[PDB]
Formats: structure tokens, C-alpha cells, sequence
């Protein structure tokens, strides 16, 4: 009974997704639609992993198709979406990961070929946001282009609803110091629109603007208007960590708040939001399928109405988990 | 009628305040004290450095001496302080640098060799703490026993007078993104107190806790149990920068505050606090000798009783600069 | 039937020791002996790894024993070697990986608290060494102290036998590019003897001398006073790779060349030695227990006589599981 | 009396040119060419750089052109070659660095703008190559389109020169350890041909294929066919090292051999090739101008007949000063 799912773009987020969907067995990748990687570059990419290692399993390519633990999956080289046969695959569900089709418009055309439902894997300025365990309850059959929002704001939002919901965040600003993404460069190079993002990865840190906290409030509409802040990246290569700093409209010492993040991350958030008391580093998180994990000895708090919370979360393995299970959840609202 | 000094200890911070001290001429270094370099090997450490380039000059070692740009430097192996001749060699002022004499009674054995003060470039328990351009007019001959805090507290201490003295801070917590140092390992190895400090150095970002933002309450008496904050240590050389949150009592536009800090970094802050527009990252502060360098595009504000600022500074030459200035403003107040 | 094995030393090379033994079975780690690493402290730096992520299993403390997989473990915190009462524990081979007691006499104060045999992780001056797949078969019952000589002379050693077996070689010279290791520092700091080991890891290549050619001609008699080189340290966290150029007596293609060491690593090196035609990086090979991999593609060669010959290599995984292998060996041969 | 020179292209080889060229003073710039880069970010990218530091001198832009120490330069944004009337704005001599037009008749076609001579500053595959202090004499004005080879090429071919001329090198293979470059990427991305190359540069060592050798062949006629080797790249800024391992026909001591290096880079190849023994690493040659060093210490011999040889090149600052004094020395023989 599980859906059949078409992946566009074998970028990082698509070859994460397939190795999530893979690895959990709650969908089935059918299809794969890249015009720039041919079939045995696409099986070298996927079998070997500069950050997670090597596949654990076997792929090789058979008659033009990618066999990937005995399953065949048909290739596309298609330009245009609107003339990708999704249909003909046998493809229900699609993730749009390319990046550049990210509106209602653009992302549609992908239903002219077959495909039932749409997923953007990236924040959307008009679709419909949906995140595992704050609002994913709220989706309908109804919707054919929704979209997933994005790592920081998957990591951002437990966090806040559970805080918002014991103590009433009243406003916060968060930073985010960011591992290193394919979009900077390894040495001083042009960069059209963002300047500090042209610079050398392996030598700045290279500050930079993000909306991830704005967009908790579309997730949260009571939290709309009350947060924002901005990120620093870092020569790191993938785990990412969240620091938020609110006032709360209701006392709380910091041991409240431990107990209270604890008993979310057993009960209803499980495996979506962790807890730990222990001495981690950022390589501790590395293949976390977590959203985000709450690390209660690195917080701080000035008094009982201003404290500052940490939170980890591997930025490539966690969304890719998530977009995996927001699938999963559709197909079962079916 | 430039005051001798001595440096006791041949580290980082010693070397630094010799290449300052020289580079700038306010004082005079005529006696180094370490127990473990000898003399061939202070000389190639001198010459040499990864972070900030070869000397500008020339070091050699003759009859026992350093001599730097003709300047002989007498040299001492002692491991007690109280035995260190200071007296003997001319030397007037010592800077304390070696990291384990910070408390009074420790540091006074220099006092006991010939030094008429002594200066501990490092954070003091029970010494006074003075920071140039924030309360460095508090200092009196009286003094023999001082402190130049640190420079994550340099950093902070000017910006956060200026928005105090301008729009009054009600409380504020800081996040200092910090480059690694000396007391950090590159592989996973024993820490005894800090577990976190002694894992990889070269591939986390190792959370840690700092009493600077605590310290500025020292420096600034109105602002006494109002801020405290944490930090993180990436992989970097050496640049490191500072994220401040806070609520401001009076109304404050981003302008506003861009117009008071840049007027401040103008005429009573010049050459302590600087000011940028431009789209800047960290290696553009590399041998930069500012305390503390405004980020206006960087930051961002939340409305108008709740922003967060952004600073940059080199901790290595902005402090040892700190120091030669700290020194020179003492000799002048004899 | 298992052998009962102590280990001296919690540092790098003694803990992946433990986990390779705990992961193959082929020995039972009973005792461990480590004087300045608390038994807390030792759960925490056995349970999380930078390089090789979380242990896979179970390790906690109870009764003061550390307990893996639910086998209690002995802890001893002496100084003096001599003083350990290994016998009491029940251990019967001793692995000396603290690199301070190398020699014979020095190793040998082990068998003085009732071990019967010595195995000591790093090159020995007057002790035999022995490396798997090239001398193991020379071993006897009557050595209790002996040595597995270092990491890159297990690298070489399989690939320089094979090749002298097969076309005779004449001389060579060695390159190896090696990952930053404990002994290196994070920024410019004091180092005795090697100075230009003390610069930072992160910013240099820091060129460096080693033994491990030359041992092999310890390890293969035919080839002494044939072969020689030196190293270069980078800033990378373990993978390490051997570059070897030598002078052939007989003619020999590249194919030929290849078709050799693909059948070696077949049949009678299978374990040790491997082969791969694949465009492999370096962390393609993390947590490989091979003691080196050939690479076929990387390799060049001028002539019929004058080749350069590329092998890969894991400086910690597969030393350890070397020294478990052999500890096997020698337990099978009593 | 200075030739007035144009630049097409102002990627990382254009703007090191320009910088060489403004601090040297040997050649006038007086026109740039760039379609993606306007005036604005020029005057950014070049004013601020991460690995050099920041500019001594003046840039601003005034009036549609590039201001540079009081000096006005015509900007072009032209993508067809021939398009661009260097004529016009009074260049004479013009550097090809985009990387794209190497062949003869590619780069030919700046001469219908008006240009007098294009130097390519790249290796070319059919125009003559000329590499500073080894075979520069052999230019003549006849010569309109010529190629300065490349770094490696420049930092191999005096060493080999001075060698060849002393002792006669039989044979040899060369491996260089670079730094990362732009063509690289910072996480896992497609790479058309290179699949190496296409992988993370902050994680791997990434072996790779290189032409120099061979090129020094051409360089160096009595040489051809007796060169030949391949490149590590290592994730380091820029500083990068060559290590030659060759056989000789006379026989040589290390003694002579550093004895006739020392005396050559005195007298006749001053400027050109460096020579060293003190204990340096990579970073000590940051911004140094030398085509290459030797190390003499690093490097050790097997026997009187085979040695191996390492030398330090900045492949940045290098390579631009030679490209300027290669013009230079091409208008003077007008």
C-alpha cells in the first residue's frame, strides 16, 4: 500500500531523500528526473558519500534503469517539467528538489504529467507550509502543491510551539551558525546578488540573512510577527545548530523548561524533537534523524523571564527524513 | 621617556604584545622571561608566524641577547617568578602573560624581582579590571596590581556603553562565534574538566561558557547583573565576532542606532571602536587593531525595544594592542 | 577459547583497539590500565567518536568496572608499569600503546606483574617486528616481547612485497600525505625538537621525516638499504594515502602491474591488501580495515622500469585491527 | 615607456595580474574586459581579498571606469572577443586569462580589436610557451600569441634546469600537493568529466591528472619525454609544494647539490628560484613572489644516483608576477 513517489533533481536533497526513503521503506521511489547526470554518473553519486559513507546495499544500472536493492527506477533527462511522463513511471507523488520551481505556478507543472500531488522541498511563497509534528495535522486531501519549508524552520518550530505552549513566548530573535552548502564557493569568486556569499567557505564565516524564522509564523500563527533573525556559516561540513533568545510571558526557571522539552520529546514528539543532558559536539549528530535535539547544558538564562535555548539538527539527513514522513502521512490521509 | 617593560611567559600573547610593542614604539621591551624556549628558538618563533606573517624587521640572537631592530633584549629561564631579576635588567612595568599567575597574591611576586606594576593580560579574580576607552580613566598610580580583562570583554565593552549611554540597555544576552585556540586539541582527546574542549578541534564547534559578557558588569557598574551569554568555537584561525541581543529602555530605530555608533567610532572611540557598511567577512579583519568593528548591515531588529547587534574583532592583535595602550596611558599617569 | 588481552593506555591507538576487539570477537579485552582518565570519563570518550561516530553497543559503569556489552572490564590507574597486576585481572597478553615504553627493557616490566606476552603498538629499537601477510608466519612462541611496527609501514609493506616478488625491485622512494595526528597543535606553539611540528595544523602542510621505509626493510630482509622517503602532514582528520616511486628490474606494464596485485588481494592477501579500479577520494576509505588499498587509476608510469604505484590507508582502523589480528595469531600459534 | 596592457577576464588570475602589475609598476594597465562582473562589484572583489588581505593602495569607480592609484581604466562588458576595441583604448598587449581561449586561433581574435600580442596565461596546446629564467631568451617579436605556461610548469622548470645542467637527469616523476582552486567544490556536486574532482574539497585529498611535467618537456627540449607525474589536492588555501623524484647521470652528493642551488638562485636565476634551510611550512610563503623554493632540508637521497627533491611555490602571487615580468621583458625587446 505504499505510494509510488518521483524525485526531480538528483542534487543533494534528492539523493538524501531516495537514501531516506530507502533506508525506512515507507515509500517507494519509482522515477528520477535529472537532464545533467547520465545513469552511471547517477550510480557512482548515490553509492558513495563524502558525509553519510558509502550506500548500505547494492546499486548498478541494468537495461538503463537504476537498480537500487533489487528495485528498478526509470530515468528521465528532461528539461521541461511539464513533459516529464510521470504517469507512464506509475509515479503518484512528486518532489520538486531542483530549487528553481518553487512557486504554485512553476511547481503545477508537474500534475500536466501525471503526477497526482506535488511536494516542494524548500520554502514556497505561495504553497501551502507543512511541518511534521507542529501543523501536519492540518493537511487535506484537497491540496495537490503543498511544501515542506525548510531544515532551520523544521528545527526552529517544535522547539517554539512547545516553548509557546508552556510559557507563552512573547517575542524572540535566533541565530543559526549554519555548515557549509553547494551554493558558496571554495574561493573568492563572483556571486551575483549576495556579495558575502561569494567569498572563500573555507576561510570566513561569512554572515548571512534567512527567513526561516519568519516562516515559523506561518506554521504558528500565534507566533506571527514575534520572531526573526539571521545566520553565520561556518567551514563545517553539515551539522547545524539553532540559538534562540525570547522573553516568556510566564516565569519559568531553566529546570522547568528541561522537564517540560523532556516530556514533549518522549510522549508526543518522539523522534521528532530529542533531549540530552550530555557533553555533545556537533559531530555527535552527524546521520540524526532527528528535527532538532535540545541541548540543556549549553542553555543559559538571565533571569526567569529571558533565557537562551541551543538546539542541533543535522540539516541534510533530518529534512530529508521529514519530507519522507510528510509523504508517508499524505498517503495515509488518502 | 617611554616606560621599560618586561614579559614574563613567550606565548601567544607575549609574542603578540612584543610585535605590538615594537611595530608601534609607545613602549619598550628590554627583558623576556620563559623557562621553556631557549634563545635559537625564540628567535625562529619571532620570526615566523602562520596567522599574521613574517616580522617586518630583523631578529637575530647575539651573546646570549634578542636583538630586534638593534634593540638587545635580555632573556630568562626562571620558573619562579619572585626570582626573575627585573630590577636588574631596567625593567619598569611586567606583563604578566603566561595564564597562571592571575590572582593578586600570585602576580605580586614580580614585585618582589624589582617591577614597580605589574599587568595581567588575562581575567583577575580579585585585581582590578580596565578596559581602554570604557573605564581606563578610573586608574590611579595607587594601582600596582592590574588587569586588561580579555578580549571577548574588549570587544563588548565599548559597543555596549555606547547603547547604554545612548538608549539604556534593560538586559541583554551575548553569543560570541570564536576562533580556535591554544587550549583546544586537533583530535579527539583527554580534557580533564571541560570534556567538550577536548574533542576534534578541526571538525566541531565545540559549545563552551565565558564570563566576559558577566565581566563587563565590572567595567560598566550600571550594567551589573544585566547581561551574560556563551559561546562557540569553530574551526577558524583566528578571527572571531560578537552577537548581542537586547532590550532597549527608550525607542531605538536601526538607524538611529547606526547613527549614535558611527558618531561614537568618529571622534571619542577612534581607533577602539570602528564602523563598516560594506559587505565584510572575517579574514577582512585579519591584523586589524580595532577592539570592536560595528557590522551595520549584519544586523537586524526585531521593532524597536528588541534588537541585535553584530561586532567583529581579531583576538589576537586588538587585545595585545589593548595592552601596549593600557601601558602607555599608565606611565603617562605617573 | 578466546585469549585474554590487557590493555596500557586509553589514548587514540588503545581505545580503537578495544573497539575493534569488541567488534571482530577474535579477543577479550579484560583490563585496562589508564592514570590520569577517570572510569566517567573513560564511558564518555569510548561512547563518542569524531571520526568514527557513536559506538555501536552498549557501555556504561557499574561497581566500578566499565562494562561493554555487558562484560565487565578491570580499571587500573597506576604510573609505574611494574606495579600493574595484570596477572590478578587475569591478563594474558599486554598491549603497551602509550609510545613511552618501547624498548625491551622498558616493555618488559609488564611480564614482571604476571603477563606472559608483550605486544607493543609502535616501532620498537631493538624488539622484533612482525606485519601481518608479510612476516607473521616468523613468529614463535618463545618472543613475549614483540611490535607491530607503525601504520604506514603495514601500508607499504604488503604492497613493496608483492611488487618484489613480482618484477624485483631495484630502489624507491616514498611520499606519504598524512592526516594530522594528537601529537600535532591547533595554533603555533612551542615544540622541542621538531620545529616545525609546533606550527598550526589547521593552516599548514608541515613537511616531516619518518622510519617506516626503512622498516621495512626490517620486515622484508631482501629489500634493506633499498628504500627510503618522508611525509607530509594536511589538515584532515584521519584517511591517510602512500605514494611510492621505484626502479623495476624486470620490464613490467601498468596491466601487468595491476593484473598482480588484483590477484594478490585476491587470494592470499584477502584482508589486508585491497583493490579497487574505482574514482575514489579520501573518505571514501573511513572505517576501512584494510591495511592499504590499491589505486589503480591514481598511478603513473614513465617507463617499463619506472613507475609511481598510489595506496590509501586508514591510519587508525586498520592498525588496530592489525594488532587484534596478530594478538589472534599468536594466541592460535601457542 | 611602459606598454600599456589590457585584461580579459577578471577572475582570480586577472585581478592577481592587475594587483602585480599596480604594486610592481613594470606594465600599465589601462582597460579590463568582463560581461558578468559590473564596475561596482569589481571595484568590491578587487579592493577586499581573503588570502592576500586587503589592497594598499586606492579603487574606487568614477565616471564609468575603474580607479585604481589615480589611474582611470575603460571598462568592457563584452562576451565575443573580437568585438572588444582594445584598439580604442590603447592597449597593446593583452592577457587571455579566462581559461577559454587557449588555441592559437581562439586567442587570435583579440587581435582584430587592435591588440598588438596576447599572452595566454594558460597552458596552450599549439602556441609557444616560454617560462621566465629557463627559456625566455628564445622570444622574438615575430611572436604575437605566446603562453606562459603554467604554476607548476614555473615552479618545476628551473629546479630541473639547474639539475639537468649539473648532474644530467635521466628520468624522474614528479608529485606536487595543491592547494584548492576554484574549478573545485565545497560539498559533493556533479563534475562532468573529473568525477573526482567533483567531490567535497573541504573532506578529501581528491588525486588528480596534471600536464606540467610533460610541459616542461617542451620547456626544456633535452628533457622530453623524461618528465612525467600527478597531483594530490589538499584543502589548503593556496601555498603548494612540488616534490621530484629523479635519477641522475653524474653522481651527486646532497652537499653538491645544495651548493650549486645556493649559487644559482644567487647570481643568475635571482628572483626566480629561492633557497632556504630554515624549518618553514606551507603558510611562510604566503604572498612570496618566487616562482619556487627549494627546501633543503626536507629533501633526502637514497644514494648518490637517486633523490628526491621538494620546492614551495605561492601559485597565486607567483605565476601573475611572472606573467608581468614576461611582458615586461617582451616590450623591452620591441
Amino acid at each position: 500500500g505504499k505510494v509510488k513517489v518521483g524525485v526531480n533533481g538528483f542534487g543533494r536533497i534528492g539523493r538524501l531523500v531516495t537514501r531516506a526513503a530507502f533506508n525506512s521503506g515507507k515509500v517507494d521511489i519509482v522515477a528520477i528526473n535529472d537532464p545533467f547526470i547520465d545513469l552511471n554518473y547517477m550510480v557512482y553519486m548515490f553509492q558513495y558519500d563524502s558525509t553519510h559513507g558509502k550506500f548500505h546495499g547494492t546499486v548498478k544500472a541494468e537495461n538503463g534503469k537504476l537498480v537500487i536493492n533489487g528495485n528498478p527506477i526509470t530515468i528521465f533527462q528532461e528539461r521541461d517539467p511539464s513533459k516529464i511522463k510521470w504517469g507512464d513511471a506509475g509515479a503518484e507523488y512528486v518532489v520538486e528538489s531542483t530549487g528553481v520551481f518553487t512557486t504554485m505556478e512553476k511547481a503545477g507543472a508537474h500534475l500536466q504529467g501525471g503526477a497526482k500531488r506535488v511536494i516542494i522541498s524548500a520554502p514556497s511563497a505561495d504553497a501551502p507550509m507543512f511541518v511534521m509534528g507542529v501543523n501536519h495535522e492540518k493537511y487535506d486531501n484537497s491540496l495537490k502543491i503543498i511544501s515542506n519549508a525548510s531544515c532551520t524552520t523544521n528545527c526552529l518550530a517544535p522547539l517554539a510551539k512547545v516553548i509557546h505552549d508552556n510559557f507563552g513566548i512573547v517575542e524572540g530573535l535566533m541565530t543559526t551558525v549554519h555548515a557549509i552548502t553547494a551554493t558558496q564557493k571554495t574561493v573568492d569568486g563572483p556571486s551575483g546578488k549576495l556579495w558575502r556569499d561569494g567569498r572563500g567557505a573555507l576561510q570566513n564565516i561569512i554572515p548571512a540573512s534567512t527567513g526561516a524564522a519568519k516562516a515559523v509564523g506561518k506554521v504558528i500563527p500565534e507566533l506571527n510577527g514575534k520572531l526573526t533573525g539571521m545566520a553565520f556559516r561556518v567551514p563545517t561540513a553539515n551539522v547545524s545548530v539553532v540559538d534562540l533568545t525570547c522573553r516568556l510571558e510566564k516565569p519559568a526557571k531553566y529546570d522547568d523548561i528541561k522537564k517540560v522539552v523532556k516530556q514533549a520529546s518522549e510522549g508526543p514528539l518522539k523522534g521528532i524533537l530529542g533531549y540530552t543532558e550530555h557533553q555533545v559536539v556537533s559531530s555527535d549528530f552527524n546521520s540524526d534523524t532527528h528535527s532538532s535535539t535540545f541541548d540543556a547544558g549549553a542553555g543559559i538564562a538571565l533571569n526567569d523571564h529571558f533565557v537562551k535555548l541551543i538546539s542541533w539538527y543535522d540539516n541534510e539527513f533530518g529534512y530529508s527524513n521529514r519530507v519522507v514522513d510528510l509523504m508517508a502521512h499524505m498517503a495515509s490521509k488518502e
